[PDB]
């Protein structure tokens, strides 16, 4: 186990490689670390409240439960990333890579998650309220029972994507690709869609959502 | 010409077989004709101001710009009859037989027109502000520039009716059948319309009238 004293003095001597390093529990408040290599590293639980993460590679690092509140993990590489029930409230992760993450049960509330890569992440039950993921691409991201209340998604990516039980009170979709998703019909009540893409199948949910009646 | 005192005194002796009767001008308010066969007779600019006309056969009649506000024509025969410009304001036609009747530029401002037959009628430009046409038959009827506004057309039979122009702002359209109908996209936009029965073009159309992209 690396300690504060020791990452920090290494980091000031020009160090960057810090794969497979075991930092659990690490106190890195308002530290920074930009462009660390901490590929696979283990920060269970770490406190990175505020930290200065831009453009660090984080690919399968462990991040469960980590506080990483208000950080900036700008073009971070979060590839395959755990990062179950991490805080990430009003972090900055624009232009992240997030693809492929556990986001499960996360709190995104009032992430920056602008331009970033979560294909395929899980973001199951996580706590998107007040989000911004404007350009965002969530192709196939699993968002069952997440909070997507006052998100923003517009201009996102959401083909084939699971909204399945998310609360979608406030949601804001303008220009997003919907096409192939999974959602529920109060979505299409509940969503701003002006110049959202959607399927013929989908045009038709939105009315049989309304009270038109197909028969 | 047959003039008041001839036409109440004939009524009153139990005559009812008045056809082809030329009755130009005549001033009949507050008048009981019911049950009267007035089939083709000529009513033209008549003043039938809250006149008891129910059942009456008024079939191919001549009532263009005829004073019929407030008057009763409930189950009346006005098929093909010639209504341009009539006065119907606040009338009950609750159940009459307008098929085919001309009603361009007609005054149906708060009409009851509940469970009446419209088939085929010319409403062009017709005003209906709220008029009531619950359970009434429209089918292939021509709106063409038509207020609708706030008018009821609940439970209504809109099929293959042409709605180009209509104004429909507070209209009422729960439970109408609106299959194979001609409208606005502003139609969808501005009808309530649970229940209101649609083609698979139709539903595409509303979500397309919400702002959603098909591409
Ligand atoms: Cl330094
Ligand atoms: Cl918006
Ligand atoms: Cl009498
Ligand atoms: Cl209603």
């Amino acid at each position: 186990h690396m300690n504060v004293g020791e990452i920090l003095r290494h980091y000031a001597a020009g160090k960057r490689n810090f794969q497979h390093i075991n930092l659990q529990e690490i106190e890195l408040t308002n530290a920074s670390l930009t462009g660390a290599d901490l590929s696979y590293a283990n920060l269970h639980h770490a406190n990175l409240s505020r930290a200065n993460l831009r453009s660090a590679d984080l690919r399968n690092a462990n991040l469960s439960h980590a506080n990483l509140s208000g950080a900036n993990l700008e073009e971070a590489n979060l590839e395959a990333a755990n990062l179950r029930g991490a805080d990430l409230h009003e972090a900055n992760l624009s232009g992240a890579d997030l693809q492929e993450a556990n986001l499960t049960q996360a709190n995104l509330k009032d992430a920056n998650l602008s331009d970033a890569n979560l294909e395929q992440a899980d973001l199951a039950g996580a706590d998107l309220q007040g989000a911004v993921l404007d350009g965002a691409n969530l192709h196939g991201a699993n968002l069952n029972n997440a909070n997507l209340s006052e998100a923003m998604l517009t201009r996102a990516n959401l083909e084939q994507a699971d909204l399945s039980g998310a609360r979608t009170t406030g949601a804001r979709l303008d220009d997003a690709d919907l096409r192939g998703a999974t959602v529920d019909p109060v979505l299409w009540r509940t969503a701003s869609l002006v110049g959202a893409r959607v399927d013929v199948d989908q045009a038709v949910a939105f009315a049989a959502a309304h009270g038109l009646c197909l028969a």
